[PDB]
């Protein structure tokens, strides 16, 4: 499957809350398929189709075993991969990715789950496959990178070489040995990106935080050895800034709408253009750390939180758009993992037959 590597992209509707429901707000969106949504107000209407579109009764574990389960199979196959939540703030992002509390069984989220699979295939696995598992947490707010499990180190550096691609230099990163002491590294980045939050003069709903998995496994019997890396990203909000409706600092630092979350946004023009190989990776560290994921080398999950009231009907609409744009995005299909082959040849060379 060289070309079935397209960009999946699953809606997830979360019921109103209740400033919409107290504001007036009433249901716009109507489900047909398990993949299509249809939604019809004052400043929506219009049919989308996704790869799968969850309605506002689906729960963790739906989201979980219906799109996020067969990635955690890729990165234990020595393939990378990136999850997405995006839309606007209080669509259900971190819901999703980290859920309520990881401590509330029917409230965590993906994130929780996906290690609980990888320790579980672990731990299954012929004595003759030894795993190693190590994560890392950052947030990215005003495009500086902060690691979640350093505080201190708020500032890293992004760097990139021909025989390694683009890391976070500096960033640490933590071998795991169980469910459990992956789950305190989730409690640690949350109490970090909280103290952030409330102490740094930082507004929560426009940074970005990002969960690293690393997976390497060594089949002891043949010497041979791969990797297979992860991605999990909670971004910021996808709503209008226009500078002028939450109070803004000064109209400088207001290069909010430049950051990551607008380079994003041109990163997704550009591939669906197609016209030109130069994709703008480089307007922000998100896009560059990143890049594999947007056109590159890996399985790719996009997850765009909506909401199903007509009081945010025209930011639901932006956010549906762009999940149609990104839908029609193609990932380059080479690197697969072990040698067995896991194609048909994988051995580009010419001829030499000396
Ligand atoms: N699908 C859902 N079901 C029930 N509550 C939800 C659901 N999705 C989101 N919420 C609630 O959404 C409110 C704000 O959502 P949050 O996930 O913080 O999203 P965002 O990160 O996109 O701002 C929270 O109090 C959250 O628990
Ligand atoms: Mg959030």
């Amino acid at each position: 499957s060289s070309s079935a590597n397209s960009i999946k992209v699953v809606a997830r509707f979360r019921p109103q809350n209740r400033v919409e429901i107290e504001s007036g707000g009433q249901p716009i969106v109507t489900f047909q398929g398990p993949d299509t949504c249809t939604v019809d107000s004052k400043e929506a209407q219009g049919s989308f189709t996704f790869d799968r579109v969850f309605d506002m009764s689906c729960k963790q574990s739906d989201i979980f075993d219906f799109s996020i389960k067969p990635t955690v199979d890729d990165i234990l196959n020595g393939y990378n991969g990136t999850v997405f939540a995006y839309g606007q703030t209080g669509a259900g992002k971190s819901y999703t990715m980290m859920g309520t509390s990881i401590d509330d069984p029917d409230g965590r989220g993906v994130i929780p789950r996906i290690v609980e699979q990888i320790f579980t295939s672990i731990l299954s696995s012929a004595a003759n496959i030894e795993y190693t598992v190590r994560v890392s947490y950052m947030e990215i707010y005003m495009e500086r990178i902060r690691d979640l499990l350093a505080p201190q180190n708020d500032n890293l550096p992004v760097h990139e070489e021909k025989n390694r691609g683009v890391y976070v230099k500096g960033l640490l990163e933590i071998y795991v040995s169980s469910v459990q002491e992956v789950y305190e590294v989730m409690r640690r980045g949350g109490n970090a990106r909280a103290v952030a939050a409330t102490n740094m003069n930082q507004e929560s709903s426009r940074s970005h935080s990002i969960f690293v998995i690393t997976i390497t496994q060594k089949n002891v019997e043949t010497g041979s050895a791969k990797s297979g890396q992860l991605f999990l990203v909670d971004l910021a909000g996808s709503e209008k800034v226009g500078k002028t409706g939450a109070s803004g600092q000064t109209l400088e630092e207001a290069k909010k709408i430049n950051k990551s979350l607008s380079a994003l946004g041109m990163v997704i023009n550009a591939l669906t253009d197609g016209k030109s190989s130069h994709v703008p990776y480089r307007d922000s560290k998100l896009t560059r750390i990143l890049q594999e994921s947007l056109g590159g080398n890996s399985r790719t999950t996009l997850i765009i939180n909506c909401s199903p009231s007509s009081y945010n009907d025209a930011e639901t609409l932006s956010t549906l758009r762009f999940g149609m744009r990104a839908k029609s995005i193609k990932n380059k299909a080479k690197v697969n993992a072990e040698l067995s082959p896991a194609e048909l040849k994988q051995m580009l060379a010419k001829a030499k037959t000396q």
